[PDB]
């Protein structure tokens, strides 16, 4: 009842299983057939990073059942809500509950059971919208038939013309802006990211389209004539927001602290809240204040931001600046084409944390060989 | 006078020359210094696809300095009219003599030595236009200052609206053809490929941003309101240009014996003007005979055309057909979404070939196995 046979069939099993990542065709052919019979004999067989804290629940509940290959989350108001994943054959009905065990924000599951496959309208939408309560704005009305791993999708708006006055920040969370687009109607329009905003072109005083929607109105994609290039929005921008906040990911943060704790990560000591706390650790550490002995103010506050070697140089060779006491009081670009490269707007936007650690360190090497 | 130490320096050239491609920067700048020394001791230390009659002259005059490192062709009405190449020593003086010399096409160099730096006006590009000659139409007037490696460059125009009425064909070489838009006020309009055209929202029967210049004038590229996507111009010119004619690299060709041509490229035969001559050549091939019986008219006529594996399919399954005698007559695509990738398109204006291939199969795997 148990034979050769059954060995070796299992043993062409156990050898290809984990070369099915880039097998051959009959072999994994084979593989589909031998899951086949071995199931009945043997039973066993664009989005970007995510930090840590939504990445541990993700691994908790991909053993959920092995046929999630993924999980899909939308990332809001600097949230990460997963409304399901790519499961197989787990219906998401239970992985909800479990990403809801293990720490991951989950929306309100008020799904109507359908019989006759349908498209909700005014109320059938409406109702739900009220009984939904989304603090995050997430418009999709979508259900889940299950029996099926799709979905129905359901969402009805307009579009129309709004007038701009001017652009905001609004803080989120810890030292994190979004911008409130302001219209000469005193209305408030959102965006999802800094490039949402930059994709647009918006700018101030005119008419641009905005999709109006009940609970939230989005300020529409881009369709006009596009003449006034990238680095122009950019340089506009990046002046509008003010010259305390710099562009962490998706998101704004103002210029501080931050820039003694990249300094104190990148020397290899405490972290030190004030500037003589530094000078101090520096002091008391020979080989930290003989290892700074031999460099510059400019590479040790660039190496410290990670600009790769020589880009930087692209930027820097044009600008005009204002220093006193060897020290940056001001700065402007005066040549805008570089901006449309991509690895230098992004250095671009964070330039006044440079600026800031740039005049710190300045001053700790001021005063450590003083 | 000769020692062991110009022995050392020299070996280490040898070492590291032909690592210089990817070595470590010490190794680099120790080179820079020693091909400084032993020069005086040792003396010695978007374009695509250009096929090869001019990548044979490029070969030759790539040896006239080693400074050279590209040559930069101008493509216009099927000619590579170089016009200079990125050398790094030698003036390009001698480099379109050399390449007269080897069968590369040259422009008419009618260069006004200039002493003082400056940009030509009405007549200063004018005279010197009528001086030029330019059955290629070639529209910048660029001078280069010997004692450099750059150039001077002037051109003015003007810009208007033209109302398209039609567009056409127009014969250039062997069974090639050009876009020529034909507008309402009996003018004809140049483009460079058919991907200008396509790039350019081209329809019938409106104004369109046109450059209009004194000897050529060119078909503006677009800046208006894009909601009409690519497969829906893709569908409408494949249309249009007519039924005779695919699509071969930036050109197009009418449908002929290049399909006999293909085909017996593909079965390994000689070259058969008829298709019962080609019947004849396999009947007699045992060999290519037997390789055909085991096979289906239509996966012959896809492998002897080179497309992938598969997104054929999602191609073939978006269309409906018209069949009689087993053999195609008509065919039209019916949904459009598929176009807007990328290698589907490619697939999609190479058809009529394709279609005209698979009834010639069809006719010899009928007359064969007769």
């Amino acid at each position: 009842m148990t034979s050769s046979a059954d060995l070796t069939n299992l043993k062409e099993l156990l050898s290809l299983y984990k070369s099915l990542r880039f097998s051959d065709s009959v072999a994994i052919e084979k593989y589909n057939s031998l899951v086949e019979w071995g199931t009945s004999t043997y039973w066993k067989i664009n989005s970007f990073q995510i930090p840590d804290e939504i990445r541990s629940a993700c691994n908790k509940v991909l053993d959920s059942d092995n046929g999630i290959d993924f999980l899909r989350f939308v990332l809001l108001n600097n949230r990460w809500i997963m409304e399901d994943a790519i499961s197989k054959y787990q219906s998401p009905v239970n992985i909800f509950k479990l990403a809801s065990e293990y720490g991951l924000n989950i929306p309100n599951y008020l799904e109507i059971e359908i019989e006759e496959d349908t498209l909700f309208d005014d109320e059938l939408y409406s109702i739900m919208e009220r009984s939904f309560d989304d603090t995050f704005p997430k418009i999709s009305i979508s259900y889940i038939k299950l029996g099926e791993l799709k979905r129905q999708v359901v969402d009805f708006f307009k579009f129309s013309f709004m007038y701009i006055e001017s652009i905001k920040v609004d803080r989120i969370g810890d030292n994190i802006f979004i911008p409130s687009v302001i219209t000469k109607s005193g209305k408030k329009i959102l965006v999802k990211d800094v490039d949402h905003l930059i994709r647009s072109k918006v700018r101030e005083h005119t008419f641009v389209k905005v999709k109006k929607k009940n609970t939230f109105s989005i300020l529409y994609d881009y369709d006009g004539n596009g003449t006034e290039t990238r680095g122009e929005v950019i340089k506009r921008i990046i002046d509008t927001i003010g010259r305390d906040y710099y562009v962490n990911g998706k998101y704004f943060s103002k210029v501080g602290i931050a820039g003694l704790k990249q300094l104190t990560n990148k020397l290899d000591i405490n972290e030190c809240a004030t500037v003589d706390e530094l000078v101090d650790e520096i002091n008391k550490s020979g080989t930290v204040k003989r290892k700074i002995k031999n460099q510059s103010v400019f590479d040790l506050s660039r190496e410290c931001l990670g600009y790769p070697e020589a880009d930087f140089i692209t930027l820097v060779n044009n600008m005009r600046f204002k220093i006193e006491n060897c020290k940056v009081v001001n700065f402007n670009i005066e040549n805008t084409n570089c901006l449309n490269n991509p690895s230098i707007e992004t250095i671009y936007g964070n330039f006044n944390q440079f600026v800031s650690i740039f005049n710190t360190v300045t001053d700790v090497k001021k005063r450590l060989f003083e």
